Parts: structure tokens; C-alpha cells; sequence
């Protein structure tokens, strides 16, 4: 209910905890002389000061550190050479792992997944789970801030994963990274290429469809090539995810939910950087401006959309601070239920360059019914008003679908609305120029203040009447149509 | 019953409070590079460390700072450029706001009014609500030391508003400034021109016609041209207002 821009800013600057009993474990001799031995972490090292157990109340497994979840431990290898595994640490409650593994390959997946969660105490604790490996290679699924027992028992507070490899973090295909209601994670290697189902936001419990359920994948330190492959934001709830990337984000298939948000935030121009008691300074950031060479190549946007019927739509949204928002050959899908499902492809201080076909219900035409008003929407350079929304592909609209663009200069190559009709083809936010190359209308609600459509086709509406081309606002003084060809 | 000359003189010199948990919030980068962005204050910044709620006992809304009404906070922008709004902070109980906004235009009115009140505890607390904007432009109604719930619940102690702009404090026509039984306010801009219904003294409760109900608009620092337009002192009671102006 607060918003993600408050939440990520207020957990950006916290003291970690106050842990008593700081355990210290050091891997001595024996580990540092076999470069391919294929050790383990839990059974070989970590089960000394991590105890199992049973949570009374609908649990399966249970893990904390020692005598409660309020004790820091650490592992300080710094010369251990080989390859490792975690392989089965599930429902870890714990608190303050930091497995320092220089020149050591890790693997968080072997025959079983992992989990990292905290409990909701009265102290409001985090986990701050760190790793400092060389490679990581998650290679199986991982849940962060999951459901510990099954609904009842003790609740789950926030957490932090932190993965700070020195060579790269790849992933396997069946490695469903799924962070939940309060979870964040940071990455610090070079050339992260997560080839698995990234799942920001999930149902923490069985039926709680009204959770806020924020998340964050703050890949701020990644000096190489970020390459996601398959995101998924939201699951039957109004999740508000966010990613603070490192000015290069090539992703693949994106699967938003109906009422799910996304905030891909590029870095700034020069890059990042009986007694009174004084709380520390909570520095906050508003929506700033991305740098010059900030590229976000989201190459496919799908949408999952099913469920109930509300009095409006739900307006999925992705907000981008990058100076480019290229959308490639996959184009923009829109799943549409009986009500009007809506998406918002918004850009604050950048451009938008869509080179793909705007689909709806996964076909190119995409007829919709009367109550289902599918609403495409584009905002190119809101807070700078010099941002262009260039669509270098021929778009195709069916019936009861509504394009609107509120940009500085909305270039086009071809618009097809004559097949379906009832298309509010709005342009009310356009500053100066609309370069539509070809227009096909049956019953359209065009509102342009200034344009030059160099070729215009006005088709009829079959045999019924009341359906026509309609310019519903002032056409201005610099307007122009180089060719009109009625049929 | 004491008289206003005793009351304004005895709240002229007080220690502010004894607040533990002095929260400090600073607006960093992002705010200071868009001169016309039209932000908000509550949802964009202030709802981080100001919580809503419900007073059990005839309330509508309820706002304090964090874990009780005895915690100072502050906002230290000092370079944030643009224009802002409060727009709907009603029945604020809180305590010790001071929103330091150099080179920032404010607006305390957009689609909803505001309120600033304290509670009658055993500690006899004030609010000392400060603002340090560039322009202010109240532009909708504002109640100071109002009725928090509806008669019952917790009572309302004294308060202080303080508005210290650097260019001027105008007002809109429907902006009924209405400070009550214990409220004061000070102004420090130049050429204050309140074009609205200034209402010193009002019925704090439904039928209490025998309250003393003092007030003060101490425009002491105004170096320009004070220009009120429409005052109203007292409402079905023996209110004793007072203004310490700046010789115009």
C-alpha cells in the first residue's frame, strides 16, 4: 500500500541486526589442496553449527543457527579450492550467514532446492544471507522468504540474499528463482545470465490475494552483461516488483500479472557514488533520470490475465528510467478477460522503440468484446518531454482495442483499425509531430493536434452506419495529408 | 478566564518537548533535477514514517509519527526543486514536524483540506509544526487544533503551526483557515495576502459554549505587506483572539 519506491528506499539503509553469540568457523587445512574434490557445505562443514528440527505447527523441516534465530555465524575459507554444493537446505530460518569462499566454485543445486526465510519476531529481523564465491551456478530452484510451515505457525518477516561471485552467475533451465513478499537479492558478479524462471512475487500463503508483496533484484554491481531470460511478476495479487539494473538489461519473455507493477531503474549519469535518541539518516530517492547509455532491450512482453471481474481494469505497468526502451521482434501480447485488461508501457525520461506486432489474446488481429476494452498505452519521455515513441513495425488492431501515446514525437509505419472498428486511437499528449505512414480506419476516434499522414486509406464499415473516421480535436496549422484515397 | 495577554505570553517561551526517537529523513537525488514535476509529500515521502490508523472512539482518520505521538521527525531537502502538495492530511496528531524545503514551492491544498492537532496527554504536549518552503499558497481549508474524533475519545491540547516561506503566502477564496481553542500560528514570508475566511476561535466541541478558546496569528516576521481579507473571531462562545502584527 506504501509503494515500492518507499520500501526499497527504507530497506536500503538499515543496521543489519544486534546478534549475540557471533560464531566463527574457519576451514583450515585439507580443503585447500584438491581442486576438483566435489565437497559439500552442509554435511561437510555447515552442519556443525546449524541445527535441524521440527516447528510444532504444520512444518516439514526447520533450520536455525544455534539456540535461536538471533545468532550470527560466519565461514571464512579464503583459500579453499574445488567445487561445492548446498543441496537441500530447506526452510532455513537462521540469520546472518556469510560464507566467504574465495577461489571456490559454488553450486546451490543438487537433487534438491533451497530456501532462505526469516521469522516475524517482535524484533523485526532480517537474514542478510551472503555468499562470496567465484562462480555460483544456482542450477536448481531457490525460494527466498518462503512459507516456512504451511500457513499457520510463525509468520515470515523480510530477508536479504546477496550473491557476490567474481566470474559469473549462470543458471539451469529448471532453476525457478522465486522470491516472495519481502525478499530482495543483490548480484555482484560479471555477466549474470539467469536462464531460468525468475519469479518476483508469489502467494506467500494459500489464499492471501491482497498482500502488497514487494521484491527487488538489485543487480547494481554487475560490471558485465546482465541477461535475464524469463521473468514473472505477480501471482494472483497486486505485487509491485522492481529492478535497479546496471544500464544494460537484455531480457526475454516477460509475464506480468493483471495488477502487477515493474520498475526497471537505470543508474544515474556518473553511476552510483528518559533520553532523546537519534535515528540514522534515511536518505530517500525520487524518480531520477537515467544516464546516456542506458539500454533495456525487453524483447517480449506477455501477460497472464484471468480471475474475477472488477469495476475497472487492473493496469499492469512497467516503468523505465533508461534512455532507451527497445522492444524487439516478440512484440506486445495482452491476455484479456471479460473486463478490460490494460497495460502501461511507461518511460519516464527516455525513449520507446517498439519493433514488434501488438497482439492481444495471442493473435495479431485480436477482437475483443464491448466490456473488454483492451488499452495499449505508451509514455515516451514524460518528465523531459523530448522522448520519441517510434513504432517501426506495422501494428494491427482488432475491435475494442485502444492505442494511446502521450509523447513528444510519435513516429509510425502503419496502423490497421479498419478490420475491427471501435478503436480510440488517441494522441492527446503528443507535443508536435505524428508521422503515420499508413492509416486504415472503420470507426476510429483519432485525436491528433499535429501530424503529416503521407498516405491515408479510409475504408467503410460494411453495411451498418454510425461507424466512421472521426477527428475529435483541433487539427492545427502545420497538419498535412499527402495522399487521401477513399475506397 | 485568565486572559489572552497571559496566555500568549506564557506560550511565548517554552521548551518544545522531550522527544525520544528523533527520526531523520533526507531527500537525496532525484528530487533536485525536475523544476516542474508536481510531486506529493505524503505518498511520495512522508508516508514512510507517518502511519495512519483508527482511533477507537468516534474517529474518521488518525495520524501520528511512529509508535506514539512523542517522536520528533524532520525532512531536510534543502535543494529539492519543483512544486508539491500535502492534499489530505486530516486529523494529524503527530508531533514535531519540520519540513525544511529550500527553493521548493508548496501547496497545502489539493482536493482535500488539512488538520494539525495534538492530544491532551499527562505531559501537556505541543506540535510545533514547521514549514520552510519558498512559496506556500494554502489554496484549500486548514484546521489547526481541531476536534480529532467526534467529541469523545481523547481531548485536544495546544499546538503551533509555523509557516516561514521566503517569497509570499497567498491563499484561495475557499481556503477557510480556522484555528481553534488552543492554536497559534506564525508567518515569516513577505507580503502575506490571505484572501480567505480566516476564522480565529471556533466551537471545539458540539455544545461547549463556555470555552475560553484563545488564538494567535503572530505575523511578527512579515517584512512585506500584510493584507488580510476576511476575519471572523468567535463562534457562539467568548473567544479572545489576538494578532501581533508588523506595523501594517
Amino acid at each position: 500500500l506504501l509503494g515500492w519506491g518507499l520500501k526499497q528506499a527504507e530497506e536500503a539503509n538499515k543496521t543489519p541486526d544486534k546478534p549475540d553469540k557471533v560464531w566463527r568457523i574457519q576451514a583450515g587445512k585439507g580443503f585447500n589442496e584438491f581442486p576438483n574434490k566435489e565437497y559439500d557445505l552442509y554435511k561437510s562443514l555447515l552442519s556443525s553449527k546449524i541445527d535441524g528440527g521440527w516447528d510444532w505447527g504444520n512444518a516439514a523441516t526447520h533450520y536455525w543457527i544455534k539456540g535461536g534465530q538471533w545468532n550470527k555465524l560466519e565461514v571464512d575459507m579464503k583459500d579453499a579450492v574445488g567445487t561445492y554444493k548446498l543441496s537441500g537446505l530447506r526452510n532455513f530460518t537462521g540469520g546472518d550467514l556469510d560464507v566467504n569462499m574465495q577461489k571456490a566454485t559454488l553450486r546451490l543445486g543438487q537433487f534438491n532446492g533451497n530456501s532462505f526465510t526469516s521469522y516475524k519476531d517482535s524484533a523485526d529481523r532480517t537474514t542478510r544471507v551472503d555468499f562470496n564465491a567465484k562462480n555460483i551456478l544456482i542450477d536448481n530452484f531457490l525460494e527466498i522468504n518462503n512459507r516456512v510451515g504451511s500457513g499457520a505457525g510463525r509468520k515470515a518477516s523480510s530477508t536479504v540474499l546477496t550473491l557476490q561471485a567474481s566470474e559469473g552467475i549462470t543458471s539451469s533451465k529448471n532453476a525457478e528463482i522465486s522470491l516472495y513478499d519481502g525478499a530482495t537479492l543483490n548480484l555482484a558478479s560479471n555477466s549474470v545470465k539467469l536462464n531460468g524462471n525468475v519469479w518476483m512475487g508469489r502467494l506467500q500463503y494459500v489464499g492471501a490475494y491482497l498482500a502488497p508483496s514487494y521484491s527487488t533484484i538489485n543487480t547494481s554491481k554487475v560490471t558485465g552483461e546482465v541477461n535475464f531470460n524469463h521473468l514473472t511478476v505477480g501471482d494472483h495479487n497486486a505485487a509491485q516488483a522492481g529492478i535497479i539494473a546496471s544500464n544494460k538489461t537484455h531480457i526475454g519473455t516477460l509475464d506480468l500479472w493483471q495488477s502487477a507493477g515493474l520498475n526497471i531503474i537505470a543508474p544515474p549519469e556518473g553511476g552510483y557514488k528518559q533520553k532523546t535518541e537519534v535515528q540514522p539518516t534515511q536518505v530517500i530517492d525520487g524518480p531520477f533520470a537515467g544516464g546516456k547509455d542506458t539500454v533495456v532491450n525487453i524483447d517480449r512482453i506477455n501477460t497472464k490475465a484471468d480471475g474475477t471481474i472488477k469495476v475497472g481494469g487492473f493496469k499492469a505497468s512497467l516503468t523505465t528510467n533508461a534512455a532507451h526502451l527497445n522492444i524487439g521482434k516478440g512484440g506486445v501480447n495482452l491476455s484479456n478477460q471479460a473486463s478490460g485488461r490494460t497495460l502501461l508501457v511507461e518511460n519516464l525520461t527516455g525513449n520507446i522503440t517498439v519493433d514488434g506486432p501488438l497482439r492481444v489474446n495471442n493473435q495479431v488481429g485480436g477482437y475483443a468484446l464491448a466490456g473488454s476494452s483492451a488499452n495499449f498505452e505508451f509514455k515516451a519521455g514524460v518528465d523531459t518531454k523530448n522522448g520519441t515513441a517510434t513504432f517501426n513495425n506495422d501494428i494491427s488492431l482488432g475491435r475494442f482495442v485502444n492505442l494511446k501515446v502521450d509523447a513528444h514525437t510519435a513516429n509510425f509505419k502503419g496502423i490497421d483499425t479498419g478490420n475491427g472498428g471501435f478503436n480510440t486511437l488517441d494522441f492527446s499528449g503528443v507535443t508536435n509531430k505524428v508521422n503515420i505512414n499508413k492509416l486504415i480506419t472503420a470507426s476510429t476516434n483519432v485525436a491528433v493536434k499535429n501530424f503529416n499522414i503521407n498516405e491515408l486509406i479510409v475504408k467503410t464499415n460494411g453495411v451498418s452506419v454510425g461507424e466512421y473516421t472521426h477527428f475529435s480535436e483541433d487539427i492545427g496549422s502545420q497538419s498535412r495529408i499527402n495522399t487521401v484515397r477513399l475506397e
